């Protein structure tokens, strides 16, 4: 019964894709990352939250690392998401599927924000 | 050249589907709302700007409503997602590329976070 | 594809009409200009916001200039010898359908139309007694 | 030979209009309403004033309720929008010069120009 | 149909020109870069603003890197600075005029582009 | 010496707008169109180590509106008003003359007829 396993990060075809294993959990917060160096790890964070007396709330965390040799094996940078999700108590399955799906849509291929970020630009 | 255009928000075959469309732009922020009334709308915003010497950041903002009539016609309810990505100056189009992409597949069906917030559970 | 385009502020029949055009939009504010120089200029602004948890509130400013021409020495400079400024706020709840807003529409419409008492006395330049 | 008279607020095309009626004056305002209950009516005013040496000031307001029902069955408005105007002429103004504002005021406001057609939709200019 | 557009901003007769294109509009800031990385790109950003009862003012700027033809960064940039007080009383020939006036003063052989162009002060 | 006399507005070789050497003092190279001041456009430019790494340029333009104001009762030269530029300009001292003919370029292709800042400048209105 335990959701904390595996996936795909990032989907480059079944080759060269980068998955990300648990590796630490802590004070409610689930952590998964890619491989050993951590200096050098796509990073993920998971907690969970009742943050008012009608909300729960998701904090979820991605970093995306610019893997370069600098001699140290380093991130060169890191891109850094925070994600923050409130859901009120009232929400059915339902409903918290909805919400997964506007997710989901939002950063849809082709849809105008992630292709702003993808090329670094703003939305005019 | 102008990005801020509508789109689908949820998908939900072709019939049903909550699209979102250009309603404002003030300070950087631009807004899309699914139709009138407000109290009902689903909205998203958009900004980026400078956060630190070497990083943009984006600030994205979606809410789902839950449409109820209470007589008013209002949201029950609302779930806010607040996102925060912070991209280094230093990222080629396809360093922001993969980016979208670790983001796409942290919410891709079926893996951990998206199935757990789809049932308003932690990580565990 | 933008809906900050050039209207016509005063209606002369087609002929002589004081058009304004988009010239600026900054901090969420439209301006449109009647054209140069601005010293002479019908000036349009617009912006709306969020002005509490259950309000849109629609700022919209127009200035109307008496255009002269402005001589001193024997140097001549394009002014406008003084303006009428308008300033329209409109506060809209989120709670307002489609329908809804159009009615407002229709009141601010009616407020100014030919011949009702309100803009009778403007056009008087006298009160309402 | 009072200017204080009723109007058309909103024109429907003589089926539904609302009209409103002189109901009051106080403090050089006078007030329209188009009925009772008063919780549910539009409402507006008109005054003016001299607001500096050379100019004066008129602030013009109107009230457009959405007429609900809220249950102890009460009339009343949902809620309110309210029009705030305030219009500076200055004391050179001639009678053609008035009439100049009053239409700039008009083709502001035209269906189809793009600041009323964006409240009309409750947008922005973009 | 908005004047926010791609142009060219160092014109190197159609092989390497260095185009800047729309990027970023914000708080009546329009900004322009050539290309990502950013930390490698040419930048321009324009506004433009009431600065006075009677005058309107640009802050026009532009920031030229050296860069290479490991992290992608500039070896240095170089950053103009430009701003322009325009008088309300000012008729459009009044304002082509000025324009043709900023076009003369950096006009190639001119005294101040070929100082500026031969690392030197006018003297 | 490179302080010499340049065309500031070209009209086509009619009513050209020149302006010729008229100062230097302080490090700053002056040029006027004409005398007297009160009608004449300006120009001055100066240099100067502005940190470890760059040196400055700091160059101004005045465009006069070129009246004649009649004071009791002889007519003066004047400007109805004036349009001021300041540009400043930092180039790190690393930069090779063929890096500088490059900054330039830029500014010239900044302000060429057609280009979005010089046409919204020329109508006196914003980027938008």
């Amino acid at each position: 019964a335990s959701n904390f396993t595996q996936f795909v990060l990032v989907d480059n075809g079944g080759t060269g894709d980068v998955t990300v294993a648990p590796s630490n959990f802590a004070n409610g917060v689930a952590e998964w990352i890619s491989s050993n160096p951590r200096s050098q790890a796509y990073k993920v964070t998971c907690s969970v939250r009742q943050s008012s007396a009608q909300n729960r709330k998701y904090t979820i965390k991605v970093e995306v690392p610019k893997v370069a040799t600098q001699e140290l094996p380093v991130a060169a940078w890191r891109s850094y998401l925070n994600m923050e999700l409130t859901i009120p108590i009232f929400a059915t399955n339902s409903d918290c599927e909805l919400i997964v799906k506007a997710m989901q849509g939002l950063l849809k291929d082709g849809n105008p924000i992630p292709s702003a970020i993808a090329a670094n630009s703003g939305i005019y």
